[PDB]
């Protein structure tokens, strides 16, 4: 995991659990009080793993759902870190680019997997979104839409299609519609 985005976890663990949960769960797995992770460092997922299997213990929450709420409260720390990515965009245009994003924010990473987050339109209220990814973080997928929506502030419903493992792959198809339409037809 590129090391930049274990940094927004932690913050965000912070944010909804304090700081004795993840100074102490930080601490279990052998990191010094208060590790700064480089913009090229790669933290191991089976140490973010470990990371969030303490936070679960302490907090008494289940994983799971821990990394739903990871998900949507990410989305707040993103937009202090990543500003760009959405001031002058609306829902729409910030969920359809993240395929991309996620491609070339890990394109200079030696054996890359990025998850795969291929939006399309199929309406002009509603667009599909598949998760692909080794790693099954289909709570924190679904967590980050649930957040961009409450950044945006925009109304949308989430219905999940389907969700299932092949050939190695987690894969999550969600159908995105939009109380207000976000498309119209222009040339190709
Ligand atoms: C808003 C700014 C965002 C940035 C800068 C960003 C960037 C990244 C990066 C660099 C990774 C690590 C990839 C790797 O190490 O292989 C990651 C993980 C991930 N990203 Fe994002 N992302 C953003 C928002 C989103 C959104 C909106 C979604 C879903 C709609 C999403 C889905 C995921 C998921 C599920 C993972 C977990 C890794 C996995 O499942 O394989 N991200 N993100």
């Amino acid at each position: 995991m590129k090391g930049t985005i274990v940094g927004t976890w932690i913050k965000t663990l912070r944010d909804l659990y304090g700081n004795d949960v993840v100074d102490e769960s930080l601490k279990s797995v052998g990191w010094e009080p208060d590790r700064v992770i480089t913009p090229l460092e790669d933290i191991d997922d089976d140490e973010v793993r470990r990371i969030f299997a303490k936070v679960s213990e302490k907090t008494g929450k289940n994983v799971n759902e821990i990394w739903r709420e990871v998900g949507r409260q990410n989305i707040k720390t993103f937009s202090e870190w990543f500003p760009s990515y959405f001031a002058g965009r609306r829902l729409v245009n910030f969920l359809m680019m993240m395929d991309e994003v996620h491609l070339q924010l890990t394109k200079m990473i030696k054996g890359a997997t990025p998850p795969r987050l291929i939006a399309k339109p199929v309406a002009k209220d509603a667009i599909e979104m598949e998760y692909v990814s080794k790693r099954k973080m289909y709570d924190y997928f679904l967590g980050l839409i649930e957040g961009s929506s409450k950044f945006f502030k925009e109304e949308i419903s989430v219905e999940e299609v389907e969700r299932g493992e092949k050939d190695g792959f987690s894969r999550l198809k969600v159908r995105i519609k939009f109380k207000n339409p976000v498309f119209e037809y222009k040339k190709n």
